[PDB]
């Protein structure tokens, strides 16, 4: 039956620990496509509602690439293969760059995260997202992605987790879930054009990193750039690998 | 996508707290079918390999009972509209009964659970499925859905939880996970004609009971008879309602 048919499929990923996949294998969050429902060979874990993550496993499939036309979407080939068709097929309609996975076995320092977080000066205000600043972020563009991927508010307070800072009543940087699954969340920051060089996308990390530990849930971090991987780092990532990722031109 | 039909399925189920419904839908064993995969309004949970359990959902619709059809199952019909559909085709082919579902919040008193344990006679020996244990329960008809649900003992082992009592070297009851799902098991509990009125059942069950309670997981309990409801009322459970089931005859 049809949970038969989803095990086959999440066999064509298989050991890929990226969490978003896990999000979309796991059934609450983000959507399976394949190529034939009945005999599947290929599979696109397509995830997010502005912005978006297509994680493509399988056979290199020209149907499933289609679905990710028209997207702000990264997509991420589970091989050369995948990566070939791509290329074949978009040609200079796809734009090559490498993102930084990290190890999920991550060691954290509490005492440097608590530090951190201390150390943010007087007038900024750490809060954890709720019902109100949940529609705050969602606001101004910059901040959409630390809630937008959530259906509604509802969804977020279930199972979305976040922290922001606010300056002067308005939020300037964020920490959030930008998915999540059942043991953890896949963490995303931002910080306000006007609010950079003071460590608060750091600072909010921190804090999102240690709600999650308390809670028994694993904060993952996936970095979109070296910039990115280096912040991970001093919040006590290691790099795992760096690997391919595509975008539209 | 396959995700976004499978939460439409769910919602068919709605609010049905039966943990069989529960591992089917979460994905890992069991499975689900339904009337059309792109418009679904009638779905069937179906969990087993020995003995089965079929739950349905939704509108009425005779071809999810012929998936039924021709297996040791026990089906259980959502609503008087599926009822009635299962009475008007198979008419006396079905057996009409009822089964006691119990409240999923149970508060269990350990220190009674485990006086049940300790008042087992010393000529009775009480242990844990392990391999051996696992391959001797598949043996006689009485004591096979133990763990005869699981694929194979590395799943059972893997997933499952179960104990037995032994007596002159032989199995001669046990109470055991039918199924699990995330967060629990579904309680199986056998003794052998010939051993039964004893105490032996309530013996294993405390501490299957206290075994699940150890390791952080629910035991769920749904009495297949009244003689069941009362056991599992001296364990702790409390009566949620009386339901409709049918068997084959
Ligand atoms: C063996 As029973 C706990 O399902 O009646
Ligand atoms: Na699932």
């Amino acid at each position: 039956g049809m949970a038969e048919q989803m095990r086959r499929v999440a066999r064509l990923f298989g050991d890929w620990p990226e969490t978003i996949i896990w999000t979309c294998l796991e059934g609450t969050m983000g959507d399976i496509y394949v190529d034939d429902s009945q005999s599947p060979q290929s599979a696109l874990a397509l995830y997010g509602r502005q912005s978006f993550f297509g994680f493509l496993a399988g056979q290199p499939h020209r149907d499933l690439l289609k679905i990710c036309e028209g997207k702000n979407i990264i997509l991420v080939p589970q091989n050369q293969a995948w990566s070939d068709l791509i290329e074949e097929v978009y040609g200079d309609g796809v734009r090559f760059f490498t993102r930084y996975a990290t190890k999920k076995d991550t060691e954290f320092d509490l005492g440097h995260l608590q530090k951190l977080v201390d150390d943010l000066p007087e007038s900024f205000d750490m809060k954890l997202i709720d019902r109100n600043l949940y529609e705050t972020c969602l606001v101004e563009e910059w901040s959409r992605d630390l809630v937008g991927n959530y259906i509604d508010v509802e969804q977020f307070l279930d199972l979305g987790l976040g922290c922001v800072i606010l300056h002067k009543g308005q939020v300037v940087s964020g920490a959030s879930s930008y998915a999540s699954y059942s043991a953890g969340i896949e963490i995303e920051v931002d910080t306000r054009e006007d609010y950079r060089g003071l460590g608060l996308a750091k600072a909010c990390a921190a804090q999102l990193i240690l709600a999650c530990l308390d809670r028994g849930l694993y904060p993952s971090w996936d970095a979109h750039t070296l910039t990115s991987l280096k912040l991970a780092e001093k919040l006590g990532y290691e790099l795992d690998k760096a690997y391919q990722a595509y975008e539209w031109r």
